[PDB]
């Protein structure tokens, strides 16, 4: 049985900057480094950042939907937001927010999202306002 | 302050063989439908399938090394993998690194593996060798 994501990896072709993105604007815990990766834990994630002469600066209209949310309070959310807007970090659109979200692009395009709540919460709030044709189990 | 992840959420070609490959094949918990999307849960994961005619059913030597892992005990790990092959389950890697691991793609191409073992157990195994320009924190 699969019980958890054990770790998510992003691809990165400039392993410095993205380990500043993650640990110094996005506060997460660098762990170590070393010359092609880097390991940060954000609570309970395990983040991989490799260094992959393969990945290219992807604009988010190049990009498919798959996207990479982060937990964050009611209280943090709207200041956190805030200050990524104000460190002039790109953004990527939607047409429409998951609920209480804020949606970013990392130095290499990966689409990543601050979103306030839980499946659980999500799945009770999209009971009164489904999306069509919305089934639940 | 960033608390976890909060959701990952994949862009498939096509809705139903999606869904039977993450809750049948997978495993997983399928909690929601609707006409463009599905939320599953694994654990404490929260994956959300969301169709998008944007997304390529994409060849794993056209995509970067960007992956996610999920987490499974070593006793049922080769039973797993096992599963995965006699489903015709491409591999797209070999593991070569500490802790067993088994590396195969989605129907669109997204880039999974099972994985047996923490951040903990992978830096302690870095503290005994570590990697070429490989610093801790
Ligand atoms: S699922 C849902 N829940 C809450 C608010 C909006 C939506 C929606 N886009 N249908
Ligand atoms: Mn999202
Ligand atoms: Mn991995």
């Amino acid at each position: 049985m699969l019980s958890g994501l054990n770790h998510l990896t992003l691809a990165v072709s400039q392993l410095a900057p993205s380990v500043a993105f993650y640990q110094q604007l996005l506060g997460m815990t660098l762990h170590a480094r070393w010359d092609s990766g880097a390991y940060l834990s954000c609570g309970d994630l395990w983040l991989c950042l490799s260094l992959d002469p393969q990945r290219r600066v992807t604009p988010p209209e190049e990009s498919d939907y798959t996207h990479y949310a982060f937990s964050i309070s009611e209280a943090d959310f709207a200041s956190f937001a805030a200050r990524l807007e104000a460190a002039g970090v790109a953004v990527w659109k939607l047409n429409r927010s998951e609920g209480a979200s804020h949606y970013f692009l990392d130095p290499d395009g990966h689409k990543l999202e601050l979103h306030v709540g839980s499946l659980a919460q999500r799945l009770a709030a999209c009971r009164e306002q489904p999306y069509k044709g919305m089934v639940f189990f």
